[PDB]
């Protein structure tokens, strides 16, 4: 045993031991406990970056402490592969995105073997190579039969000058993001997910989820949004008809949550599509641009509460079908064609966004609840004003006295009487809209032909292959422009047909790949029957914040089809969550030429403080996520290539808990050496003074009373760090329970026969208690203290009898 820590020196001895005995390499073996630990599968972006390691070292800790518990760990990896940086790289690099995503495959591949994961590298999937998406092409034709998935009309940004659609967050006050040209509104079919059909499924489900993070659940329960309301018909006045057909002219029909406030609508208001709007409009220019305005906004969903709510009068009024109220129509940005009956009445007295709706245009506020003795202001919003639970009803005449779901019920009995209103079900949930125009995803097997239609790709002639030697020219998507690839013969009758061109939602993917994983090379189906069976769900699921809310949702969705197709028995596919906090960094700038800020990487400074551009002064800024943005990123391989890979786990399982973010840190990531030395350095000390003796065990009276705290510090450590990585999964207390049980160790006489098998039992701990995190250095110190497999002397067992303390 060499004197002087030197990772270089041992991290590829260990990775190479664990691999020849092959301990992560696992299969569907029932006599064995199984646990599925599952990180997050990362896109081939090139290199790693910190969020990277610090989310397969947290779940390595997971998996390496299961393993060391006797359980059947499969920790597997792939890649995420499709996308949109492949293509723009491509723009910029003149490569093919495939060779370009393989070439980061490889290399990422290298830099996470360094870090030695305990992954089944032969369950490897790359989701851009055909024997992967084939899969979800032959789920896509399936359920296209079925009619869950289904062709419609869509409305897309299109960006005339780049020759391609944008999402609502790539454009900016209607005007694309990168070329700055007005966008323009198309109608195009595409292809979408029947995901209403599962929302009371997808909603009720929830609450087998013991173990998720309620708060998790909740952003579920809001983005399914079911509401149980009313259907309200309004007669439109005699007044109001003109140009009005159908049913348009009789009523207007709204949806409402709150058929109890009914007494209190003051104004109703329609979509800039609604018919009233377009007849109110027909010879009003002011309603012609506001619908006009309305029509070209393209407001993100994540933004649409946050936008400014704006309307205009109509002069066209309905009635109150309860009071005979005569009510005016306004025009408004915020009720949406599509949803619901694309109409609403507003109770500004309770519901705020009515509030300040009406506050805004002075219309008026009736208040039709009360709640105890609380005063009504009519020009103040109070919470109590939107209390569905403890309020009564007032100035409502027949109805006054009533709490929510009595008078519920009675203006539905009142409603229906009249033949103007009943009971109704309404879900905010959208249908998952899949068809994308770019050409780095996967296909659709569809093919279109004048005879047959729509016609879905025969299982037989799976995969539709994406054609690999293509470099987009940013001209417009290559598959429209690509006839041997479009042009083929209809599989229905034989004639001439074409492919379709746009490819899937990303999403896709991702929805489904932690079922791949239990059978990888299946040719068969989406995944074998057997590994299903042996594998279930997902135990633990470790990942970021971003796009977690879709991720879930369409995952737990392609789980429910996907066990309707009897390919799965489970009805959720992750039984835990763990959601890692973002890894933070200062930034540093000098100021332009042009009044701006030119954004310096850490890298290239040096800190005296102060920075120096590597050597005048830079500005030392301020502290955010690590990204381009600023351009504040750690390379996690230069951190490798300084200290180690075990040096780099410990600092990011230390430096805060998991779900918190963490502070890159230069004093830090020393002190995290440093630890790793003192480890180093304690065992050497040890073995140099006489060398390994058996681990004391068994009954410890008769130790003296220096020894009998050690060991209780002991086995009040591996209690706590059982605790930490099984239940809290709060790494950092775990490292600093250890180090405070090497404190103790420092400060007590081992010399004794006895104190030195004592000592044998402490180190033996510590380097297991630390394994998960750092399994290079432990591994290695573990062969210096004891001739067995540390994965096969397990983890370490609480002593109970060191617990007990001696009475009185
Ligand atoms: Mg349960
Ligand atoms: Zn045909």
């Amino acid at each position: 045993m060499q004197e002087h820590y030197q990772p270089a020196a041992i991290e590829p001895a260990a990775q190479k031991k664990w691999d020849d005995a092959r301990i992560s390499n696992v299969s569907e073996d029932a006599s064995k406990p199984k646990y599925y630990c599952l990180s997050m599968f990362p896109y081939p972006s090139g290199k790693l970056h910190m969020g990277h390691v610090r989310n397969y070292t947290i779940g390595d800790v997971l998996s390496r402490f299961k393993l060391l518990n006797g359980f059947n760990v499969m920790q597997p990896m792939g890649w995420d592969a499709f996308g949109m940086p492949a293509e723009n790289a491509a723009m910029k690099n003149n490569v093919a995105p495939a060779a370009w995503t393989y070439d980061n495959i490889e290399y990422m591949k290298t830099q996470l073997k360094s870090l030695g994961f305990a992954v089944d590298w032969e369950r490897e999937v790359a989701t851009c190579k055909p024997e992967y998406y084939r899969w979800e092409q032959w789920l896509f034709t399936k359920l296209f039969e079925k009619g869950i998935v289904y062709r419609k009309n869509g409305t897309v940004n299109w960006d005339p000058v780049d020759q391609t659609v944008l999402a609502n967050e790539q454009v900016i006050d209607g005007r694309g993001w990168r070329s700055g040209a007005l966008i323009e509104k198309r109608e195009i079919p595409m292809y979408y997910f029947k995901i209403t059909d599962y929302a009371e499924e997808l909603l009720n489900d929830l609450d087998k989820l013991e173990h998720w993070p309620e708060q998790v659940k909740t952003m579920q329960r809001n983005w399914i949004g079911k509401s149980r309301g009313m259907t309200v018909r309004f007669a439109v006045s005699d007044d109001s008809k003109q140009g009005l057909e159908g049913d348009y002219a009789k009523f207007l029909q709204v949806y409402t949550t709150r058929p109890d406030t009914l007494m209190g609508a003051t104004y109703v208001a329609v979509a800039a599509e609604h018919p009233l709007a377009t007849a109110a409009a027909a010879d009003k220019p002011e309603l012609q641009a506001f619908i006009a305005e309305c029509k070209a906004g393209s407001v993100a969903e994540a933004d649409m509460a946050t936008m400014e709510k704006k309307g205009v009068p109509t002069g066209r009024y309905v009635v109150n079908p309860l009071n005979g109220d005569k009510l005016e129509v306004w025009i408004a940005n915020y009720v949406l064609w599509g949803y619901g009956d694309g109409a609403v009445m507003a109770v500004p007295a309770h519901d705020e966004r009515d509030f300040e709706f009406a506050a805004k245009y002075n219309l008026p506020k009736k208040q039709v609840i009360a709640v105890g003795d609380n005063a009504f202001d009519a020009n103040r919003w109070q919470e109590w004003y939107g209390d569905k639970e403890n309020g009564v009803l007032v100035n409502s005449g027949d109805l006054d006295g009533l709490d929510f779901q009595t008078a519920f019920d009675a203006v539905a009995a009142k409603l229906q009487s009249q033949g103007a209103g009943e009971p109704k079900t309404q879900y905010r949930l959208r249908d998952w809209g899949i068809s994308r125009q770019r050409y780095w995803g996967c296909p659709i097997p569809i093919v279109h032909c004048e005879k047959c239609g729509n016609v879905p790709v025969p299982a037989d002639q799976l995969p539709v292959v994406l054609p690999e030697n293509v470099v987009p020219d940013g001209m417009g998507s290559p598959l429209a422009k690509m006839p041997e690839f479009y042009e083929t013969s209809c599989p229905c009758c034989g004639g001439a047909a074409k492919r379709e061109t746009d490819t899937m939602d990303t999403f896709i993917e991702s929805s489904w790949y932690f079922f791949r994983y239990m059978s990888p090379k299946f040719s068969d189906g989406m995944v074998s029957a057997e590994s299903a069976k042996y594998w279930g769900a997902v135990d633990q699921y470790i990942g970021g914040i971003e796009h977690a809310i879709l991720h879930l949702l369409y995952a737990r969705f392609f789980t429910k089809l996907m066990r309707d197709e009897g390919l799965v028995n489970v009805d959720e596919p992750f039984e835990r969550l763990l959601t890692q906090g973002m890894v933070v960094c200062e930034t540093y700038y000098r100021e332009n030429d042009k009044g701006g800020k030119d954004w310096i990487n850490p890298a290239d400074v040096e800190l005296t403080v102060s920075a120096v551009l590597k050597g005048l002064p830079v500005v030392i800024s301020g502290t955010e996520k690590m990204s381009k943005s600023k351009n504040n990123g750690v390379d996690p391989q230069e951190l490798i290539n300084a200290y180690g890979a075990d040096t780099a786990r410990l600092f990011m399982m230390f430096a805060a808990p998991p779900e918190q973010s963490l502070e890159w840190s230069d004093s830090g990531v020393e002190g995290a050496h440093r630890f790793l030395r003192r480890l180093w350095r304690t065992v050497y000390e040890y073995l140099k003074q006489g060398g390994a003796v058996k681990a004391f065990a068994g009954n410890q009276d008769g130790l003296s009373k220096e020894l009998k705290d050690l060991r209780h510090k002991l086995h009040s450590t591996t209690a706590k760090v059982s605790d930490d990585y099984g239940r809290r999964q709060q790494f950092n207390t775990a490292i600093a329970a250890v180090m405070e049980l090497l404190n103790q160790y420092d400060k007590t006489d081992t010399g004794s026969e006895q104190g030195r098998a004592v000592a044998q039992e402490v180190l033996e701990a510590a380097v297991r208690l630390l394994w998960p995190i750092v399994p290079h250095i432990c591994e290695t110190l573990w062969s210096e203290l004891n001739g067995a497999k540390l994965w096969e002397a397990g983890w370490p067992t609480v002593d109970e009898a060191a617990l007990v303390k001696s009475e009185i």
